[PDB]
């Protein structure tokens, strides 16, 4: 398994908002993963080669091959690890069973989560217009949004603090409902009940563009 | 072309100075390089498929394939790019006809230079047995060699300074005589006449181990 990361977190946040690469590039070197849309129009969620752009108004839709993306981090997800859980169980004790099982943060680990969710709060950046205002103020004014009693799924990685400059150190999750028309980036939620897979990758492969804008940005 | 990484330089600095990486599996993604000798016994210089020990008493020696290493940088060596030097130039001087060329510092350089060296400053790490000293101190004692009228081959990369937790930031280059008996890291260096060929890399893979060492470091 390889971390198949498009570009790096220092360039999208300098203001490199646009890149070249396809959803079906992404598709290429991976069925799973997580990355934001040209513009920063939302962000992307992938599962089993299945796209959906998630928007600040908490929609989720199919993803069309040819849209673009500044920023993502795909991979072939072969989980090692199955836990079923029967009760109620939160993020934070989710990511101790991983962490549990993968101690070393010097590791990456993929996430996925298929069941029912007791709340999955979200929010999603909506599409920024040059010149762009300070991602911090963009965040203070999106509304959050709450999906209560779901079923969906989730997406995720746990990034080591050693690439803290690279990409999110820490856990990046994304969130769909079973009908595939809402979701969005995780802040946080609970799960009812469901089936956690998950597996540790020790390979990140980094794939830097050619446009001007990442060329000639300051990181 | 892909830069190859074997491990991360805040794990060989936290003191995890043994890998179970040989040098034929080095050579499985590269015929270009740098790197460090378990137990840092010097460090290795390694151009078309040709791999050689710098150790801190200036010696060179053929590499064995079944050395390991805990740290090392490979690629298929594709330079874009060549210049011929009639008249002495300074390494700093040489750096600037790569930056010129390669203005970008969020792209990485692999350089290479056959030629006679005015002179060539090294001083290589020697092998060190814990518990372990701070890497200051070590240097601090390590003489410096200086090669004086050399024909040799230089080998070396440049490294984004959006990589400075997990590399090398900015140059890296080692040095190795014609008769290929003697060379080492680079402090410095003056080329009266030679050859440079260098080419850009946009492409990083980081593979980092199973040790336990590894797994443990507090990075
Ligand atoms: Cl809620
Ligand atoms: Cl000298
Ligand atoms: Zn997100
Ligand atoms: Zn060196």
């Amino acid at each position: 398994s390889v971390l198949y990361q498009t570009s790096l977190m220092s360039a999208l946040l300098s203001g490199v908002y646009e890149g070249s690469t396809t959803i079906a590039d992404l598709l290429k070197h991976g069925d799973f993963g997580l990355g934001t849309f040209n513009e920063l129009d939302g962000e992307l969620i992938a599962f089993s080669s299945q796209v959906y752009q998630l928007r600040a108004d908490g929609s989720a839709r199919n993803a069309q091959p040819e849209q673009k993306t500044p920023f993502a981090v795909m991979t072939w997800f072969q989980p090692q690890y199955r836990k079923t859980f029967d009760h109620p169980v939160s993020r934070q004790q989710l990511h101790e069973v991983i962490d549990q099982q993968i101690p070393s943060d010097n590791l990456f680990c993929a996430l996925r989560i298929d069941g029912h969710f007791r709340h999955a709060h979200t929010r999603t950046v909506p599409r920024q217009t040059p010149p762009y205002r300070a991602m911090t103020d963009v965040l203070d004014d999106q509304p959050v949004f709450r999906f209560n009693q779901r079923e969906g799924v989730l997406v995720g990685f746990r990034t080591p603090q050693h690439m803290q400059g690279i990409n999110v150190a820490g856990y990046h999750e994304h969130f769909i409902t079973d009908d595939r028309k809402g979701g969005g980036h995780l802040l946080d939620y609970q799960l009812d009940h469901g089936v956690l897979t998950f597996g540790e990758i020790h390979k990140l492969m980094i794939d830097l563009p050619a446009d001007s804008a990442f060329l000639q940005a300051n990181l």
